[PDB]
């Protein structure tokens, strides 16, 4: 019988069903249900699919997953939210990509950095109907470096993530893990329509505050920051004081400083 | 002689004047700028020119102080931007109502609760050229407690100042003061276009969120925010789930949840 599906994609959800295959389940155990923009293609990520192309692990859809009780169901990465009323299986796990209660919802590669944060986590909860609501089960926080970017920060989230799955999946499988209520003070959220993917720069910020909101949408899988019709490839952040409220482009690159004066180099596409 | 100044109003101005007249100079030895706000009456703050009046304290301008060789200026609220070129002094002094280096600039009793924040501060430094971005020289962190309005936050700031300037101010005078360069990291800034007072609550929001977007605008001197064009006095968030995305309207209180689904009370204003 199917004792595990992993419903979601890329590394996290490769790496992790590839560890259940060494540790913990036959293929003929084990399940997958792919995100939408999986076509079978390992690019940037490992495609699940291909995944299971090639270790012949079979695709489930999730109104299956719905009828196979006892089923362990983890979603890394996961395109859908689920109704948790529709399983039978109450063993309902996802991995987040932020420091819970803080930023629920999506793009959390870039909410934590446009937000001035040092710090971001992977938290690994139970499912419930709502947003990344349900309750937590372990959390690991790592540093946000200076001149991350969000790609950087989503790396980064794919390896921590990676780490916590491996850590708590015995705990998972033997029932014997706790889970805790998140705390109501402290819970944030970001939709879709709350990120503009175009964001335009407000300069009558600090340095740190112009540095994030360049630095925040370096993906370049997805897209660019764009001063003056021009990408930027790379936002490095230093405290050497050049004035306050600097603009001057290069040929190459544009040097910035915000009301606190620090120097911005924005390095040109 | 002029030996200090006092720019700036409400009761950080005034009750940081009281101690200067009880402790360290004399009513000759001190002079104050008001704000442009001040027409020397009390009310939920107390008027640094009443004040001045009451004890017989010189109002000074600007021009004045800066030909005041050796003055200390302390900017308490004070409302105009200062160029420390144009003083013959290197003793200016501001108490900036946030946890420098975050939140300079405008409306920091908004903008910290406006961004999810659970602590503040007051801070001591060196007036430079640029807004709030000048040496530290003391600081006190503090809660933002839970249900605190934007109002209780602008009262703890005064207090909170108060205090700051009082245990700070003996080693200002002897200038055996020690002052620090703000890190780059985590500075934050606001200006008065980056708050829209009237601003339209997103209910897409965790139920913490929605309950800041409601309390980081109950002030009731300057304005109270509004739902269904009713306005609210108090926010409270509790930790009772009562399912996701609620919203219902009693007769003295809006029952409001977000996407994490805990009861908020927003309470009517009722004459
Ligand atoms: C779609 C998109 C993504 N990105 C970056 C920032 C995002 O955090 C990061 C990951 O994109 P993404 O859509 O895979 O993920 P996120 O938006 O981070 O996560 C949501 O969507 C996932 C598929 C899951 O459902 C998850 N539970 C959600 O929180 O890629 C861009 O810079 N521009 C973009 O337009
Ligand atoms: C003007 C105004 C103020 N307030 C609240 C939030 C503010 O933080 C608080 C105090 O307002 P305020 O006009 O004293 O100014 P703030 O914006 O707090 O402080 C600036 O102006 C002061 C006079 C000083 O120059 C200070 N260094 C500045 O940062 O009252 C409102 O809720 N609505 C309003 O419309
Ligand atoms: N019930 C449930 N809770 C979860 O926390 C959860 C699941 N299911 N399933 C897997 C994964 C799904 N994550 C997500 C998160 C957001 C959107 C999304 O469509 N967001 C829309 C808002 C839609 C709405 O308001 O309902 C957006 O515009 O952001 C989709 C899947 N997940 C945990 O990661
Ligand atoms: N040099 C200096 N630094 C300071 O930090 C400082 C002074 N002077 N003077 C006293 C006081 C004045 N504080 C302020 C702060 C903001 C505005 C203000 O109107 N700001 C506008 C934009 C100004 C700009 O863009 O340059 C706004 O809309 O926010 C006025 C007075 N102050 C420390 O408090």
């Amino acid at each position: 019988m199917i004792k595990l599906c992993i419903a979601g994609k890329n590394n996290i959800a490769v790496n992790s069903l590839e560890y259940i295959l060494k540790n913990h389940f036959k293929p003929d155990q084990v399940a997958v249900i792919p995100n939408k923009n999986d076509f079978g293609v390992d690019s940037w990520q490992k495609s699940l699919l291909h995944y299971a192309f090639n270790n012949h692990i079979k695709v489930i859809t999730l109104e299956e997953a719905y009828e196979l009780k006892q089923i362990i169901f983890f979603s890394l990465e996961f395109d859908r939210i689920v109704k948790v009323e529709k399983f039978k299986s109450d063993k309902l796990f996802n991995m987040h990509f932020s420091a819970l209660p803080k930023y629920k919802g999506v793009f959390t590669s870039i909410t934590p950095i446009l937000n001035n944060e040092v710090e971001s986590g992977v938290t690994l909860h139970c499912i419930d109907n709502g947003i990344d609501t349900g309750n937590i089960i372990d959390q690991y926080i790592f540093p946000i470096n200076i001149n991350d970017t969000a790609r950087d920060l989503y790396f980064n989230y794919l390896s921590y993530g990676e780490y916590l799955f491996k850590k708590n999946i015995q705990r998972i499988i033997n029932n014997t893990y706790e889970n805790f209520k998140q705390n109501n003070i402290s819970s944030s959220y970001f939709s879709r329509q709350d990120i503009n993917i175009n964001h335009k720069i407000n300069f009558k910020k600090t340095s740190f505050e112009i540095h994030n909101q360049i630095r925040a949408f370096i993906f370049k899988e997805y897209q660019l920051p764009s001063i003056n019709k021009t990408k930027i490839i790379k936002s490095t952040l230093t405290n050497e004081f050049i004035g306050y409220n600097m603009f001057e482009e290069f040929e190459e690159y544009f040097m910035i400083s915000g009301i606190d004066g620090f120097k911005i180099i924005a390095q040109k596409y």
